[PDB]
């Protein structure tokens, strides 16, 4: 679920079913099971969604998943929304769809995720559609992670008469290297690039990132109650005649089985020594407090599990008004 | 119940007092039982209701129902009101009735229920008069099934000293064929054709719809634990000279026995590949979000049952303010 | 508890504190017990009330109870009230006082409830003065119920130096029969006048109704776990010079012991066929939806029990600002 | 704790920290312990309040508290501080502090408590002082109770250059003699005389008030389930030149150990026959309904208890908004 | 944790994660773990905290936390904040780093405490740094306790363009020395002296504080279950040419094991006898209400433990709104 993952860090150690999308091997080591996220049709945070992975046989396995929306398209399209309110009906991906296979033919596993979505109001006074596909291609032995993430199509535009808008993506792609020495510590490189391309009712926008990681995660000697992890990443971040960051974000956290009924999870980040963003033009430094944490629960009832975060967590509260929210639910067959 | 119904989808393979209606056949399966919707009188969501079902032999079951409202004349009535607020007091149904009876007599069981309700307000100042009748006849072999749902009339009237208006059904037919080839597979077809003329104080308004349902529900070899469920249905619908929509749902959800006091149920939806409306006039396409989920539980003790919805599933939230909604509860005896 | 009679439609079936005053033969079949029903002093809706029924001999009962008003009495008392905001201090009964007594004799119990209240504000600004007494006698050998309720006394007055105001009882009587041809089955009459004048700042007002009520009410096999109900009972009422009504509320309701420490109450009720109100003047009828339920609880502690209603029963919610609503506190000696 | 005190109705009967201070014999009965009164420093209602008492010998208890604020004390500067906005910084009793000390020679206990309290602003515009003093003495052997609380110093006076206040003690003495014909029985008598000076702004005012009470509560046979009881009281106060009361409470409650972990309280009381205040001036009466119930509980963790107020009611209401108010904590030794 | 800390009067007998950063020898007593403080990112109160100690063979221990902010460094940059509006983006100390170290020598433990802090905003309408950076050193033998806390670097700095303001340590020092007599008696002696020097646009200021304490702790022979302490402390404080007090805080607490789950905290303190705050300019005397008290639970699942305050003490409330606030998760390896 998307809460555990979030408690957890989106530490590279984790396996979900959340995590599988972008390390499709991933799928073939989850247990078959069918998931729900809970929230609402359309312009909605947390929107519904929620799919299943079933296995084929003893080698491979295989689902769909519905209502998945891409976090680099859907910042694109409210960085739009929020740059004129003549621009509030450019389109989020519409009925996003997800279809994933995984197989592992003796030492390795392989898998692939597609993704796809697409529609359209043609209503003159919103007159709005919007595209995306893409697919995720990995393999992995145990010892070496390969993860290719590319985009094929993301183009989201309006025009009703009175403005024009579009943005559109103008190439994905994230590419991912993990080396295991043994099963606490793993190391990886990421690099990632997106061009994404606006015209704002005439005037247009570019914009292009760049970014490359080396991180380090390890887990404690395998307990059958608490995976305990700590993790140091550097990560460099170029927006094209905008900025540049290097951050080194050390990160720790736990997901402990603490009843028969209840995993915690709880983790906690800084960026230690190297949190500078820099400005391109005036070379002016912004190195502010970074300092974050998160925490969440999984109330379990055998095969049915209820995942959350802890609503209050960024005040410090359990009550009964800030008690869960983000909830999911996963029943393992 | 009405929460247990929605967060399994509505789908055919539940046998529920709420699904008997309009397949009666259903009444001679359901245990004794009493059963009460929480709610208020009056134009109230949730409505008040309630009913039992008893068994007469070893072959036949009866029994009657208060406070049903049909959702097609519901939705008429609505509508008008919401045309103008003038029209606020045309009535819903008043005093819904229902009774209903089935008998086993071969390997067909065959069941009927008459929905009958009649209602006014003779106050000048307001002056309103509501009616509706129907019935449902159904027979089932368990391998096939034939349903039919009969609107006998349906009418509501406004006449004050200011304004006047009436909503009237000028024919309601639905159809339901299903064939099981196992106790995990049905396949069904669904045929719905109404008219509907309203008169909003002279001006005429006529609403025609016809929609055409192929589908499939299936599910896993029963288990004492976890009923998980998936279906596809096709369906066509066309709104005379107004518009017409061909989409492809697609759902899957679980109604897990978590633990001797808990019910857990979920599902999720989404219109797969095909999801367009077509207005008539213009040929203008839409083609939007559907991506859908429904949250509920039930909690037991023994022969009571207390249902309710995830009043926080929309939002993804579970706390003080947003736990239980939509509650019911049934005493099986 | 009156949220337990609540919750148990009112029905004649039911053996409690609340349903003895106007029965007071049902003060030796109780238990020796304490009763006080939450709330505050003054016009508090719900009022602060209390007393206690304790055994004297094996043959005889008796005991006491604090702040009990008369449903009539208020009734008036807040007609007049809503009549216009200077009326707003017309008093209800001040410092209810109830004092009760029974006695089974060889077949026969009988027994007698005494109703006394009084008091006054004469601040010259407020200057109100209010009074009832009243009495009540019964008498059953199991198979036939003899009650009468009598009104003596019930006026409330208000004079401050602006205007005038008083309501008093011209007469209130209420005879009830009941037979039992069985533990399982009961049917009952019922007689109730009463005579009302008011004088609004000058304006003299009378009302003066009578009722006629005949009523079934069956349960099943006496249980140790569900006692399930149901009846029927049609009431004519007429009002003078004003208005008729012919209703048939036809309810059906359990209690059922869930849990060492919970009892669950639920009822529905319904007018079925007749549910007619026509004016005297103009004939118009008014004829307008029913349905009704209603749900409480009773949380066990031995000889402590805690009553309510289910406070978010009219909007079908069980959260926590709506959960119990109504308490009451007994404890059973 | 105040609340248990408070939901037995303040009776006579009870034994507790909160009945103590000015009944300092019972110091010597009461188990040792430390107890905190949950609230806020300053002008804050819970006040934030605790102490403890201690065994010294096998026939000698002493200790000490914080907090405890006098209810005359804090009447009079309320009532000072209502007069006017002016008088808003008029102080309540500042760092209270109660020494007290109780021992057993023989057949006889007696014991001491001494009530100290002292502060100032002399900031030129606040400009307030306020000191008090007081000592209770009393001594009971079992079947006779003699108590005596005395006042020395009570004062409280504002002046920050634009008005002046103060208001003073004159006297305060409370006698008290109670009679145990049983463990089960008890009447007694109480005189109180007061006297109370004050100057707002330049106006001189007095308050003389005497009162009279005789008495008596009745417990039932001791059982370790469920401490009943009952009692009546007349009381006569004079406010002379002003206001005259005669009062005829009578009440009754239960302390029930209701589960391992619950101690459930509640009482209700109300005037009867006698409920009058006659203003002395004019003569006129008032005599309004008075009504009144409590309840509260305790949650037992074995040497840790949690005591509260039922917040809702005086609405007849449990919920998660509504639970405890009035929390105070206590560790028995 | 905070919570835990303050519920327990953060009394020097209380051994904590969060007593050991300024009493480091405190690192080799607690057992290996890591905590997280509940909070957000930036200006933010409760502030996201969290780190671990780990022991490093059989006489060492090591860790390191992120996010934690000197109190004197918060109370100078919020006071300027509070001097002017166009003070509101002076920094508090940015993403805080602790590293810390102890060893046991022999019968003596002593350790080291590093704390640094850095942080800038560049933007020229901003235009803010900060910097922090401190050490304590401490070592004990179980009889002498001897902490020494010194600040290095303490500046923080705003220069917009339109205004400046800066705040700086011009010296920051701690010494504490305590003396155990037993296990069960501490007394202790602390003197602290700090300048701070601030140019708020032109306006220069200085504030030299300095402040002498002799306390003592106790608290009872080990239980294994209730911990019981109280304790007095004499302090004065001196803020050259501005005010001085001498106060006398005496107090008291518990921690109890209340059940497998339960942790209970309370405790409670008032100024005895010695209050007074004199103005050095006028001489004039503060001296209010001082009574405080504090309440806390923790949770515990075996090796986690969710720490909170009472959200609702400050007003005796516990409620759904009102259950826990300062929350903090600790995982005990
Ligand atoms: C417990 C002692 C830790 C000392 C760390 C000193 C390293 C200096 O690095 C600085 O880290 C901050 C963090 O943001 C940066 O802002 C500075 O530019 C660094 O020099
Ligand atoms: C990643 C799974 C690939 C599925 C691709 C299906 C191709 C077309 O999909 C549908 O196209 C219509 C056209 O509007 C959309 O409305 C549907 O939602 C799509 O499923
Ligand atoms: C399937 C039951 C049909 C039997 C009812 C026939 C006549 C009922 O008369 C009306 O009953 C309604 C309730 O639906 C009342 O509200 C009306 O007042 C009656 O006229
Ligand atoms: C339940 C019947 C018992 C009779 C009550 C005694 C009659 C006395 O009435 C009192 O009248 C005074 C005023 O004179 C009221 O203030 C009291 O509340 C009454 O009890
Ligand atoms: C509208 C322009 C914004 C940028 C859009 C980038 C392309 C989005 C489409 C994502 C496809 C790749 C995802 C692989 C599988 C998955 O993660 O679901
Ligand atoms: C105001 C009219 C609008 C159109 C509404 C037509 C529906 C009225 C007929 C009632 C249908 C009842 C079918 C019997 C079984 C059931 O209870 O569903
Ligand atoms: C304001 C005047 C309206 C008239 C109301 C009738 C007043 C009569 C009150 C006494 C009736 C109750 C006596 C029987 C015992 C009981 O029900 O407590
Ligand atoms: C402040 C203006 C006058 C108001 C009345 C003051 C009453 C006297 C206060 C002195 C304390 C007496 C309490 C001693 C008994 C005890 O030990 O609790
Ligand atoms: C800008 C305001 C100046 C405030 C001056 C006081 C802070 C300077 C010293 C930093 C704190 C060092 C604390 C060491 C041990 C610890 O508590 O972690
Ligand atoms: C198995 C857990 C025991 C009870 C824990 C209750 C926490 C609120
Ligand atoms: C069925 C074991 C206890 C479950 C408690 C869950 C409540 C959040
Ligand atoms: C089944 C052990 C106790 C569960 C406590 C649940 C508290 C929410
Ligand atoms: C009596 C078994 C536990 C039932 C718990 C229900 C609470 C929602
Ligand atoms: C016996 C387990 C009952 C737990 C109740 C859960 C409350 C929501
Ligand atoms: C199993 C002990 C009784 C539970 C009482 C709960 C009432 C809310
Ligand atoms: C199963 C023991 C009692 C559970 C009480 C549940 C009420 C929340
Ligand atoms: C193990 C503790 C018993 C239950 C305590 C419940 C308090 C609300
Ligand atoms: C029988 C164990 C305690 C039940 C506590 C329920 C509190 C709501
Ligand atoms: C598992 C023992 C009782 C738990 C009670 C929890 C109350 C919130």
């Amino acid at each position: 679920s998307k809460a555990r993952v979030e408690a957890l860090a989106n530490s590279r150690h984790v396996l979900d079913f959340q995590t599988a999308f972008d390390r499709p091997y991933q799928f073939m080591a989850l247990s078959e099971q069918a998931t729900i996220e809970w929230g609402n049709t359309g312009d909605a945070n947390p929107h519904a969604e929620g799919g299943f992975v079933k296995r084929h046989g003893d080698d491979s396995a295989f689902g769909a998943y519905f209502g998945r929306r891409s976090a680099d398209f859907s910042e694109a399209v409210q960085t739009v929304r929020d740059a004129n309110p003549a621009f509030a009906d450019l389109m989020f991906e519409q009925n996003g769809l997800n279809l994933f296979y995984a197989s592992k033919m003796g030492e390795w596993t392989w898998g692939v995720t597609a993704k796809y979505s697409n529609g359209k109001n043609e209503d003159p006074t919103v007159g709005t559609k919007a595209t995306s596909a893409g697919v995720a291609v990995a393999a992995s032995n145990g010892t070496w992670d390969f993860e290719l993430v590319q985009g094929f199509t993301g183009k989201s535009e309006l025009d009703n008469g009175t403005v024009t808008a579009e943005v559109e993506s103008k190439g994905l792609t994230n590419v991912t290297v993990g080396y295991h020495m043994s099963p606490e510590m793993e190391v990886y490189g990421n690099v990632k690039m997106s061009k994404v391309e606006a015209d704002l009712n005439g005037t247009p926008i570019e914009v292009e990132t760049t970014s490359y990681k080396v991180g380090m995660v390890n887990t404690l000697a395998k307990s059958e109650e608490g995976n305990f992890f700590y993790g140091v990443e550097v990560a460099s971040t170029k927006v094209k005649d905008d900025s540049e960051s290097l951050l080194l974000p050390v990160y720790m956290g736990v997901e402990h089985n603490a009843a028969s009924w209840l995993v915690l999870r709880a983790s906690v980040a800084q960026n230690v020594i190297l949190n500078e963003t820099k400005d391109d033009a005036t070379g002016n430094k912004t190195d502010e407090d970074s300092t974050r944490m998160a925490a969440g629960a999984g109330i379990k009832f055998g095969k049915s599990v209820i995942d959350a975060s802890f609503a209050g967590s960024t005040t410090g509260v359990i009550n009964a008004n800030n008690l869960f929210s983000q909830v999911a639910y996963t029943y393992t067959f």
